[PDB]
């Protein structure tokens, strides 16, 4: 009942930022792997016929959540690049809010790539919006998504190792600051 | 203080079981990095002056304990390991031990290819043994040691992606299956 969701660009279209290789594991073989546990875990369960938002929204810790939540990471992750993004920041309503709520996009930027850095062991680095309105950097461990706590998420970057091993092995922050070059702003946007 | 623990053995040592590739970074990046965050964080604390098991036993959550547990966790991950094993199961009081509480070794095999396996994200599968001479298997996750819960370490998994990605990729069981070769049961025995 899940699937893979299609990349929108050829699996070395990211290059030079992220390597054919890395996608060919991370995107062919990791998200592979999730899609094909959240399929064999949720028959025989109530999570059965729900979408991965509605699992990550209610479901307690455990294998269910595990994989639903990387599932939606991971989807929100490869589909919000492409390989010449038009814009290299955020317009409107976006770009309004980043200001009132972090200063400037630089400013954003610091705060984003700090969180990223900081994460210790597997996880993601989101930027959300609340039902208000507001913005947050949140640090998500494992496969939590911000849509546990009631969050939208709109930028979200994947700090387990396999996002980057095979190109900075132990050097994330050399691979966070390549991120920025690839964000596709206009999907970002569209997510508020 | 906290100085790089000697390794037994060249960087190569434990091909083909662990790349040379994977030592320079795991060992030469990794354990470095942690070593050089103990001591950046420890001056001028309640921690200075005590030894990185003492605190991985004392320390609550934060970056402390992240880098004292990851130190220990690796010293006696490198240190348990050799590149010709003169056997390739513990004999003695550990052999006993192993027998009595896992039925046999080769199910304790299972059971501890199971927690590692099992164990989501990033961590440690640890065997270790309480007051009562009784072994356990735990899963500690990110920089988490059973000495945080009064358990002495005997055996340790590392299951962070950056023990094996470089040469099992996302095939973390294949990686684990082959740890048994190089295990020094030697020194292991000697940790009961
Ligand atoms: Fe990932
Ligand atoms: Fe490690």
């Amino acid at each position: 009942m899940y699937e893979m969701p299609k990349l929108p660009y050829a699996n070395n279209a990211l290059e030079p930022v992220i390597s054919q290789q890395t996608i060919d594991y991370h995107y062919g073989k990791h998200l592979q792997t999730y899609v094909n546990n959240l399929n064999s875990l949720v028959p025989g369960t109530e999570y059965e016929g729900k979408t991965v938002e509605a699992i990550v929204a209610s479901a307690p810790d455990g294998a269910i959540f595990n994989n639903a939540g990387q599932v939606l990471n991971h989807t929100l992750y490869f589909l919000q690049f492409a390989p010449k993004p038009a814009k290299n920041e955020p317009a409107g309503k976006l770009g309004e809010a980043i200001k009132r709520d972090f200063g400037s996009f630089e400013n954003f930027k610091k705060e984003f790539n700090a969180a990223s850095v900081g994460l210790f062991g597997s996880g993601w680095a989101w930027l959300s919006v609340d039902k208000d309105g507001k913005l947050h950097i949140t640090k998500e461990p494992n496969g939590s998504n911000p849509v546990r706590a009631g969050l939208k998420p709109l930028l979200g970057f994947d700090v387990w190792e396999h996002a980057y091993y095979l190109d900075y092995q132990n050097r994330r922050a050399d691979h966070v600051n390549k991120l920025w070059e690839i964000i596709d702003w206009d999907v970002v946007e569209k997510r508020l």
